[PDB]
């Protein structure tokens, strides 16, 4: 692998049959790194796959519930046999929202937001520690979001998981420093997605996404693929001395208060 | 109550058998409110209702065990049968650690810090909710901790409940301030606590400890009554206009870098 690219490197990006997760699947598999990803359908994956290997791309997926520990366990052995034991980045992507009040939420919205959002990413992390280290040069790239940082409407819960995750990828820097792993966040604002989508289709949730790009600097929303680049940089050789950082691309958004 | 004491306010304070708990129940009632406190030791609470009923303090004390659903309604119900249906004050300072790397935990760790920690405190506080908004000014503080936004041996995960406690105390303070509730949380740095008696019994984390007093400003660890002055200010109607702040009682921990 060079300065600036990940010719050769290995990965794994979890939820990447759709919007963010897409976006990064191209970008490192644009990049030389031979990827592997994952989603809850099989079909949908397939689609991916069709697009992704026209492009030259070195892509492989399979269907998976990241909210099952089981699974999770198995997803990591088959991603190991096929990367041969080595993998180099590691992409927790996978995310859902469940839009409620703090108080309107029931122990079944809380177990599964936390189990996928979470849970599963510290899971994951985990069970491909061993193969990141032997990988020699291993990345963790967490996908967090502005929201784990600042209060949002009927985010508290979804924010909650992502300033655990934030806490987490700070001290697995300094755990896995050692084990040649850098560990970093990319806290995205507000980028055009499957998922900001069908929140769209809310009047309320609409009115509230729009008070958010009007406190943008650039006051749009971002492409998978804006996003998707500084995940990119943070696996390059060149990022070498960045690590236990929680980046914001966000067009700004994180820096207003009064605009 | 004036604006710089307590007296009529009435509160609950989980886990002041002993530390900050102790500290902070101690701060409000001399301060005059009424205060309810819980933890998991029956005898040990019995020793404290005497010890502060003897010096004139108005307070109440019940068993529970905060890592369970079932147990902590039972308490918000007596809490609530027992101050009328009216609460001014809910401070969460109920709180375990268990010193393993993030790759070594098992799940019932997980689980278990992750219920006390974080699952508590927000369930805890929606079964408040309802008296907090009765009472027609209600507090709400979340004793978190500076492991909860910086890496800190051992913590990673502990880090991760504090880190969720934390953004979730921000966005309370937004969805309740129409309830005239204010939701703040406190940080404390290193305190003399039973907690903190255990963990130097061992002498590579009495190493780690005495790296963080070396590392703040006051050279020296606080005492429970410095960190119950902050969570009393918090609830005094002086500071009617202070919500959705974390702050931090460490003795300058949080502003070091080179020191
Ligand atoms: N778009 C935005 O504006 C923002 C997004 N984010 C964060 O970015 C990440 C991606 O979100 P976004 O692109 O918007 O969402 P999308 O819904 O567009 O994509 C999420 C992807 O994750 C997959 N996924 C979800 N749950 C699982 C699961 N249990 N098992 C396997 N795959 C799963 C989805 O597949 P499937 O549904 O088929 O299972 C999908 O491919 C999340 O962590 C989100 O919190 C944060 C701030 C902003
Ligand atoms: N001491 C320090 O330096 C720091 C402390 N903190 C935070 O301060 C808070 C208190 O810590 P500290 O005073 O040091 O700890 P202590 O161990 O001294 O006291 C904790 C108290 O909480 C009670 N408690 C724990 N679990 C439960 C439970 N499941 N149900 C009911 N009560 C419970 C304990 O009682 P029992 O065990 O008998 O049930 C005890 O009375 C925590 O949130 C901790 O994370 C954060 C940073 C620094
Ligand atoms: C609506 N909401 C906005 C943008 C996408 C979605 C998730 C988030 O973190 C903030
Ligand atoms: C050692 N460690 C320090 C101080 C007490 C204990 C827990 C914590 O949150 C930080």
């Amino acid at each position: 692998a060079g300065r600036w690219n990940l010719e050769g490197c290995t990965a794994l990006v979890t939820g990447g049959s759709r919007g963010i997760g897409y976006g990064i699947v191209e970008e490192l598999a644009s990049l030389g790194a031979s990827v592997y990803t994952c989603s809850r359908n099989q079909k949908e994956l397939n689609d991916c796959l069709t697009q992704w290997r026209s492009k030259g791309f070195k892509v492989e997926a399979s269907v998976c519930d990241l909210s099952s520990r089981s699974e999770r366990q198995e997803l990591m052995n088959t991603v190991a046999n096929h990367f041969h034991g080595k993998l180099n980045i590691l992409v927790n992507n996978a995310g859902i929202v469940i839009y409620k009040e703090a108080k309107d939420y029931t122990v079944e919205d809380y177990s599964l937001i936390m189990s996928i959002n979470f849970e599963a990413a510290y899971h994951l992390s985990v069970l491909a520690h061993p193969f990141l280290k032997a990988s020699e040069r291993g990345n963790v790239v967490f996908i967090s979001s502005v929201s784990g940082a600042l209060a949002v409407p009927y985010e508290a819960v979804y924010g909650a998981t992502k300033g655990a995750m934030d806490q987490l990828t700070r001290c697995l820097a300094f755990e896995w420093a050692k084990d040649n792993i850098r560990v970093n966040g990319v806290g995205p604002g507000v980028i055009a997605t499957s998922l900001v989508e069908m929140t769209i289709q809310d009047p309320e949730q609409k009115e509230n996404l729009n008070k958010l790009i009007d406190r943008c600097a650039l006051r749009r929303m971002g492409e998978p693929k804006e996003l998707a680049a500084m995940v990119a940089f943070l696996c390059f050789p060149a990022a070498s001395y960045v690590t236990g950082q929680i980046i914001y691309v966000d067009g700004g958004l994180m820096a207003n208060c009064g605009f």
